[PDB]
């Protein structure tokens, strides 16, 4: 396989992508450029919103989905004009997750000219950064059944075989009005003090070797208006991160048995992910010296019910950061590693 | 003394004052009128801002001085005086024009008699908002005050104790970071034990007149987005002392228990007290008056010397729609004030 030519082409397509603003929900022009780029490779695409896909020829055999996102986080030097400096390509969305988008497509295109035991689907999803309803969630029900998926996010090409989920809970304590200088009222602030300590100290029974215990964090609180008015109402927000041993639904039910104050989940759908260690892909990865781990960062894996693994070029620490960059050498390395894992893989 | 004549003159001045709008900080015209009135009575006045005072004749520093005080400002309407059912309506009639007019008549009469003490009459402004241009601006400039009488609606019963006010802002400081990672320092978790402490602690000294120091945590705020560990959390504490502590005494104890940066908006609105064995108090009790403790702030809070709060009307009427004062209340006040002060061996 011609790695240097795939790398040189992946890098030019990424410069184009960095130059096109593609913040969550305002990704139309980037999606245009992507679709029109693939079309020029003799491939017939599919589209829904700013989500673009491409099925392999002669399908339906197990199917492997190759996926990453084209939306970016808002900025914050340089704007989004690409710049190269002694091996580094600077740009918003270069590390998270552009580098993965350009590598997987080059790999998809090369593998479409080889004889494999599986069908292959490429997907450039949108609204990943805000967990948006018109992202990946809107496309899965139309595509053919997915047997296995690779999600491209920066993991220094290490296989993330477990990923924490996300659930946000709004809790409200209702007290009673009064004069603070008198013997009147029910203080809504006092009512939530034990609740907050419980959120910080409670440990769910099942603990994961890869993600440790379920994590819960009280990160926003509000109550009261002026100093001589009894606070009637108090609201707080809990950010909850399941391990792969629990659903968001299992956690909410447990929590409602210990907390008396009204509590509501904003959603239950962004669950944790898991893939069995004997899975053929995990097994070939390990035989190639890769070290499987568990990721604390949410991705498009959370909207996938089928088995998946998170593995892509770049590093976590550069994401959502000033002067974000990807190394030309990391893209070269990613393409070659992706090719070795997939070529001759039997599910 | 001619009590009926004094009463008609006091009631006549009260009408003229009600008609002049004097919302806190905007009492210039009401103070102009009042200054002129006092000058026309043949008394030389003193003035600073909208505070008007005058001193008894032959004032000497070898005798003790009693200060008579009330305020000319009023709260915003909830001003044309009407009379109906032996009762005078208008903004500032109960709180506190009725004391203003009564104390002035009492002052002008005692100034023509021989007493063991000197007198100062003071009409202060900005009381309702405890403003800096009010009584706080005047006191350091006057001669020494042995004790003062503050005229507020107490039904001519003496308030010998008054609560103070202190507001505290406490801030916990942490460190930001990602909530799903092993990062940051949560500023909200830092304040949990503190808030329980403010609600459960009881100061050692309780008053029979005001009960114990009261503290309440009434406002809390922290955080912005769910995935970011909060690095700041601020809350507010409303604290009302009894007469057995200054606000600084309360702050020093609080700081021994709370590590988080805590800052008072001010210490200056302290509790007040006058000893039960003070001669004025003993005279009142002898006349069948019943001393009590008031939970309501007044200009007493800015006086470091001993004081008693006693005036015509009832506090239930203050700050209310259709404010009034019974004419019989001005008449009674004048006579009670004169039985108390006339011949008092200070
Ligand atoms: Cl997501
Ligand atoms: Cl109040
Ligand atoms: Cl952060
Ligand atoms: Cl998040
Ligand atoms: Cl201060
Ligand atoms: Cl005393």
């Amino acid at each position: 396989y011609d790695i240097p030519t795939m790398t040189a082409e992946a890098v030019s397509l990424l410069k184009s992508l960095i130059s096109i603003p593609s913040i969550s929900r305002e990704e139309t022009q980037a999606a245009d450029f992507l679709q029109n780029y693939i079309e020029a490779e003799g491939m017939q695409t599919g589209r829904k919103g700013n989500n673009v896909w491409c099925l392999s020829p002669m399908f339906d055999k197990p199917t492997i989905l190759l996926n990453s996102h084209i939306d970016t986080v808002k900025p914050v030097k340089d704007p989004f004009t690409p710049r190269e400096e002694n091996g580094k390509l600077y740009g918003l969305g270069s590390n998270d997750a552009g580098a993965s988008v350009v590598s997987l497509l080059q790999v998809f295109l090369q593998l479409c000219r080889t004889s494999q035991n599986y069908n292959l689907i490429y997907l450039a999803s949108c609204e990943e950064e805000v967990s948006g309803k018109e992202g990946i969630e809107s496309v899965l029900p139309g595509l053919p059944p997915v047997s296995f998926a690779i999600v491209g996010e920066p993991t220094e090409m290490q296989p993330a075989i477990a990923e924490k989920g996300l659930m946000v809970l709004d809790v409200t304590a209702t007290g009673k009005a009064g004069h603070a200088a008198r013997d009147e009222g029910d203080n809504a602030i006092y009512k939530v003090l034990n609740d907050i300590a419980w959120f910080r100290d409670y440990r769910f029974e099942k603990e994961s070797p890869l993600l440790g215990p379920v994590k819960m964090s009280v990160t926003v609180i509000n109550a009261g208006t002026q100093h001589n008015v009894v606070p009637d109402k108090c609201t707080f927000v809990v950010d909850i991160r399941s391990n792969e041993l629990y659903s968001n639904e299992d956690l909410f039910a447990e929590i409602r048995k210990h907390i008396a104050c009204d509590a509501k989940a904003r959603s239950f759908r962004l669950n944790s992910s898991r893939i069995d260690e004997k899975h053929p892909f995990v097994q070939k990865a390990v035989k190639m010296g890769r070290i499987p781990f568990g990721s604390p960062t949410l991705s498009d894996q959370a909207l996938m019910s089928f088995a998946s693994v998170k593995i892509g070029p770049g590093r976590s620490s550069r994401s959502h950061t000033a002067e974000e960059y990807i190394m030309l050498k990391e893209i070269e390395e990613a393409i070659g590693i992706y090719l070795d894992l997939l070529d001759g893989l039997k599910l």
